């Protein structure tokens, strides 16, 4: 009951913003908006997505979002209506701060429970007027779904979050105070992650009238350092960043050197006017805080509203507190040339383009300046350089200005963060990658973009980050191989429950020359199968040349089958257990109960490929009478009566299956005379061998004799279902150890493969682990209709690993969860810079089939 | 040009609540809170103060502030389109914030230009839909006036605060949201003080039907604890707290020890569901992190909403983290019983609470517990006990909780401030209490109050911090006196421009019986004659003597005279410069240059004692012919005239009256010729004297030897006007030191005394310095009507003390600063806790006599 007291004490790491995402203007996704920077286009438009483009004198450009009527309700748990009467600001916000967490190479169960606080920053209270012009019953829910606070609060409570949830208001500069509450709570122990935010919607046409009716808004586009000056455009943004500390993030944009706060106070020109000298003494008071030197500041995101009063201001603070002493003129800009005023949410537009700035390692162009503005001596002195086209930057600090409506001042300093990617031994060889979504057409451009970036491995390990989360959330799961020389893909819809996972091990008859050769590809097969030939070579069996050069003579012989077979077996298990693959079932058929034993933990690899070569040198030294063992299509009763002397049945297989073995002349007679009542008799070409009859009652014995001074007694755990012992005595104490009493049972003793499927659920994913797979359609014979079945490698296949990667990337698409990175050196994180943007996959693989109601201009009139 | 960075260094101390004020429901001030409160009086009511009782079907009871109409606009600046179209909620914030800085001890001067951060906590819109309904032009100031972003903006900008200023909106618990964001920030070193405050006015009665629609408000008030509480009623609050450091606060109402905030983050009961594990867990940091043992806490201001489901959560989380180990019962509570539900400012109202808890020294009753709820198990086990009636809370911490709506929830600590008051030297004599107001009434009001508490000095202390406010802000300054035998009472508008003060020192005459015995109650007064006195005994006077046992007789001879009156006007002088009056201009007759000399600082005490001792001696020791002087009414060049050889004019006092002075046979004889002519030749009693004629020849010389070896000569200011040295002559080096040659020919030349007030501007405010008022009509005829003229002393006054004060109380009202409390040993800081509150005069000290624009309810429908 007494709960333990959190550890709440100072932090003096460092601060990364790890993900980012949002809407911008003309931009659906952050890779937009980028490609819009890089390529000169003007994301503010005149056309009549909010109103007609001039209704009531407003100005006729604006910069609007794609679309604000789409939400994905089922996925946050918010029911029609809840939705319904929900802000749209507030839907996209939880949109972009999913896709945010995402791109930091997190997940919903990796972000569940941590100490991670919201500070969303939101201003625009207009839906509520709206919605409440012709207020009915049942908009109660408004109450959660409308007002500010819940904002965060929501984020906090969908993701579980367990920090100060919190929305401010500081006008044009609140995002940035929204960051240095983040920083003052990060630094103080309180949280480990910020999910620092805001966002900003435009509804009310008399809203933007009312803020002509100060002179705030001009005629053109803000053209910012511009002597044509005259004020700014109005935009839009729902833009959210993930922040957490350097020592624990997967992927670091930049890092947070500091942020400041300040206020100008009484001047006599207004409250409404910028003042110059409190900007500079807030500049200068972080740039001496930190002891950071003003002078390696290379890029610098001004504030720039193009007001005719406000640049000069911020551009004479910049030059008399950063420009001092600098030896080269200072690249300055803005986003608001080119995306618009984003209002409250102004202070996220410029931290994305910093982000951009320090992902591309390239300088947005500044829109809109053609003249340097005469107000502006550093224009004129070399002291300052307004950024017009793209430019190189190499590297250093970046510092924003976030000055608001008010007199609340705000500075930010950013550290790029210089980890340039390095070659890793896979993007050169085929790897399986495993996604879910939401929608198929998403999932599909997932696979598409990941197509597109299949040389790079820090990608895959950011995907496949979150690449595990649970088909409740994310339904459509689906695999693909990158690098692949026959093209693969697999989509499905999985549903919620989870399935069970049943490990199948074959017996003989799998084995095939060129077994498991293109596997030999994988690093942890070959380290497994050479392994497995070191342990051997002792008794004087060399694996690697009867599994390399081996021919088809060498495997008629009697050992090579079996030794080849656990090799291969136990290599498969290993990979599957490096990828973390966990079975919640494991059943085995004939020499495959070793492997059974293996995969359990009870046995060992030298043990389970030393009790092999002891079954393959019982049966090769005594001299077992020439036998014979035949597949009838007998069922277990009339087969067990059917059975003359000298023949026993020895494997139920299937439900019309027996594996009816005994003396060649009895085997012989017997053959001929159920042929001759009419059965299916097939011979099984068994080394001319009759095993699991009374001809084993010698070599099983000695397997006991070998066995009895190697095999260590371990507990057979519950998931391994025997098929030597029946169920009426698994209670007895010699079904509990896998023993060398065990082995010689499991040699001796029929298989009862029919009643170890028969424990098998009705929709379980069994997996056939074995060279080939011999015994898929007794499986699905057995099993049923709803039962997955998979074969991990196919006979005489020309390229094994395609199928194997073919074959697991069905079974994730079936809802089992896997590591595929587990075959390679792990990737260190954090991941190099180079690493492209996961935000936008998500963003585009959206489920948006519903449309939500939104605020109507016809609402604001009355 | 450069700035001086700001050091920002981690603060250690303590952090200490100074002022407090507020409108609560049915009380407009913390005064009337107070009483309510402890006289178990409802502050929710029934009326048609915002809606009818029933409109829409709201509930009937709800808790409104007493007027939400009134605003000092003139005061803070704003003009009269600007006020109307500014949110009530905002004018009452100023006002509240404008009364807790005063109640703090502080002053609109100290607080500007500080670092203090504004922290408003405002979640309310409603005004924006009422003003937008039927929008016209002039309505754009809207965006300064009703922007919620504007809340702490425009507090930062009247008080030139200069820091970071933010308004938070965290639904309730956004006070102590707010409240840790400035604990964060003052420890980090960004800012010194911090103006935590929040507002909630009610303007929609459609907002209370959506409130309903989810089952927030109950039908009858807030029965925390109670079995039969079903939901909460809805209240308004718009008050704030101001915070310091602890070791520069002049006030300590408490300590804040510590406050923390957590979100109740995912539960499967909803969003709107208290979380009783993340309230507990919440405790269980706030109690770990400061070592504070939870046993300790004496009273808990719980968050009893009274709903069904959260009180038992909120008070299981308080006993398993308070309540465990405890051996009394801890004693809880809750003010939305007694004043509703303040929503977004409910925070707030706990902390008002909670520093009545902490002033009073009693605890505040619980309303409406009449049944224990049986669901709460702690009020049963003993563990918990409401608090419905006072208690003696002596001492210890107390918890405040602020639970609000989504789960973000808020934890404070506060440690009370024992520093119980002791008595002063002062408190039972009487004293000069002045002070200004923006309204006689407020100022009258004030002045009651101050009657009301005339035996604290502490009190006056606080009151005096901010009783030199420029008259621009405050214009209405008034001066009284407490613990006065007789009533005295001044008030007066006083205008913006401020007027100069000049010392005016008079001469001979002004000797009497009884002189400044009075005065000798005062310490400083006292001790400035014992030092005279001491510095005199050497030379065979005793001043003490004559100034106490002295008769008649003793003011008979010269030498009495002069040493009495020049003692008394360096007391004067000494106790003018300890109240901290600056001179801005200084004149004196005859005998009272030297007092001008030792003012101005040119001279010392003992220097100018023994110049008029050596005056005196002068006449005393050397043969002087008998002879007279009178005061004849004629013009300086009539009179200067008109005397015959010997006799000559002596002083010029007025326009029309001059001093001669001769020989006492020419005297006799020329007073008499003019006597026929129509002239009043008022003979004056001179010890048979001619002074500042030919006959001071002999001697002045004998003066300057005198001096010569005493007097060092220094530097004479500009404000010391020559009252001997003719204009033509003040550039010329004799005009520069007052040494010996000075004394010399003010003792020889005539003296100028209108030429002196001839610089005196047309409204200067003279105070005659001297043992009794005798300039007082040449002076008022020499200057004119519009300057301000004041007599320290009154000849054979019953009480000169009072007169005294009264003549201070004139100058104050008439626009001259000073420190009454500055003749008694300063008072030590922080002042003792029962000091009483200074928010509540000046809550009902304010000018509100226009009524500006409320929203209306038919504004809301359409």
């Amino acid at each position: 009951p007494p709960k333990t007291p959190n550890v709440v004490e100072p932090y003096k790491g460092e601060v990364a913003i790890c993900g980012l995402s949002g809407r911008y203007p003309e931009s659906a996704n952050v890779g937009e908006l980028e490609y819009n920077l890089f390529n000169k286009i003007d994301m503010v438009t005149i056309d009549n997505r909010r109103w007609e483009p001039g209704y009531l004198g407003t100005p006729e450009r604006m910069g609007k979002v794609k679309t604000i009527t789409d939400f994905d309700a089922e996925f946050f748990g918010v029911h029609t209506k809840g939705a319904q009467t929900m802000d749209p600001m507030l839907r996209n916000l939880l949109e972009v701060v999913y896709e945010a967490i995402v791109d930091a190479g997190e997940s919903l169960e990796s972000m569940k429970g941590t100490r991670t606080g919201v500070y969303i920053g939101v201003s625009n209270n207009e839906v509520d007027t709206a919605y409440m012009k012709n207020w009915t019953d049942d908009d109660a829910y408004m109450v959660q779904g409308c007002h500010h606070s819940m904002y965060p609060n929501w984020i906090s409570f969908f993701f579980d979050f367990s920090g100060p949830s919190t929305a401010y208001n500081t006008a044009c500069s609140t995002s940035l105070v929204c960051l240095d509450a983040a920083e003052r709570h990060l630094r103080m122990g309180v949280i480990d992650n910020a999910i620092v935010g805001g966002s900003n919607f435009i509804y009310r046409p008399a809203t933007t009238k009312l803020f002509m009716g100060m002179n705030f808004l001009g005629s053109s586009t803000c053209k910012a350092f511009d002597e044509s000056g005259d004020g700014f455009v109005r935009g839009e943004v729902a833009s959210a960043i993930l922040l957490k500390k350097a020592d624990t993030a997967k992927r670091v944009y930049c890092t947070l050197v500091g942020s400041m706060l300040n206020n100008d106070g009484n001047q006599t020109n207004g409250i409404l006017y910028p003042n110059s000298e409190a900007q500079e003494q807030l500049m200068t008071d972080i740039y001496s805080t930190h002891k950071i030197d003003a002078n390696e500041v290379k890029y610098f995101e001004c504030h720039g509203t193009g007001t005719q009063a406000g640049d000069p201001n911020e551009t004479r603070a910049i030059c008399n507190a950063v420009c001092k002493g600098k030896k080269d003129p200072l690249l300055i800009g803005s986003i608001k040339s080119n995306l618009g005023h984003g209002e409250t949410a102004s202070g996220i537009n410029g931290i994305s383009k910093v982000i951009i700035t320090m992902h591309s390692r390239q300088i947005p162009p500044n829109l809109h300046f053609k003249n340097p503005n005469p107000k502006i001596p550093g224009l004129f002195d070399g002291r300052l350089k307004v950024v017009t086209e793209t430019t190189p930057f190499d590297g250093g600090l970046i510092a924003i200005n976030s000055f608001g409506m008010g007199g609340t001042n705000a500075h930010a300093i950013f550290r790029s963060f210089d980890k340039r990617a390095e070659p890793h031994p896979a993007s050169d060889k085929p790897r399986l990658f495993t996604y879910c979504a939401r929608t198929e057409e998403g999932l599909q451009k997932i696979f598409e973009e990941a197509h597109k970036h299949a040389s790079n491995v820090e990608f895959h390990a950011l995907c496949q980050e979150s690449a595990n989360t649970k088909p409740k959330s994310l339904p459509y799961r689906g695999a693909t191989i990158l690098n692949a020389e026959g093209e693969y893909t697999e989509i499905q819809k999985c549903p919620s429950k989870a399935r069970e996972v049943w490990f199948v091990y074959s017996g003989m008859g799998s084995q095939w020359v060129g077994m498991g050769r293109s596997l030999m590809a994988l690093d942890v097969f070959r380290q497994s199968i050479e392994e497995t030939a070191a342990i051997l070579s002792p008794f004087g069996v060399d694996l690697m040349s009867l599994l390399m050069d081996g021919t088809e003579d060498k495997l008629k012989e009697i050992m090579p089958p079996f030794i080849c077979i656990n090799a291969i077996q136990l290599a498969l298990t290993d990979l599957l257990n490096s990828m973390g693959i966990v079975p919640d079932g494991l059943v085995g058929h004939s020499l495959g109960e070793v492997g059974c034993a293996y995969a359990d933990g009870c046995l060992t690899r030298r043990e389970a490929i030393l009790s092999a070569f002891w079954r393959a040198k019982a049966v090769i030294d005594c001299e077992v009478k020439p036998g014979k063992m035949a597949a009838v299509e007998l069922t277990w009763e009339e087969a067990k009566r059917l059975c003359p002397p000298g023949v026993v049945a020895a494997c139920h297989n299937s439900q019309d299956s027996v594996t009816i073995s005994g003396g060649a002349q009895e085997m012989t007679k017997f053959m001929a005379e159920l042929s001759a009542q009419g059965v299916t008799v097939k011979e099984v070409n068994s080394n001319n061998i009759s095993y699991h009859s009374s001809f084993m009652t010698e070599p099983a014995a000695y397997l006991k004799k070998g066995l009895e001074k190697e095999i260590v007694p371990k507990p057979r755990s519950k998931k391994w279902i025997s098929t030597s012992i029946p169920e009426e005595r698994w209670g007895n104490p010699e079904a509990q150890t896998a023993d060398a009493s065990y082995q010689a049972n499991n040699l001796l003793s029929s298989v009862l493969f029919y009643e170890g499927l028969q424990k098998i659920p009705s929709n379980a994913i069994a997996i056939e682990i074995a060279p080939a797979g011999l015994l898929q359609s007794v499986i699905k014979k057995s099993l049923g209709q709803d039962c997955t079945i998979v074969a991990l490698q196919k006979r005489k296949s020309p390229n094994n690993l395609e199928v194997f990667f073919s074959a697991l990337g069905k079974c994730y698409s079936h809802g089992v969860p896997m590591n595929p990175l587990g075959l390679y050196p792990a990737v260190q994180f954090p991941v190099s810079i180079d690493t492209p943007m996961l935000s936008s996959m998500v963003s585009e693989a959206w489920d948006h089939s519903a449309k939500w109601r939104v605020p109507l201009v016809e609402e604001f009139e009355y």
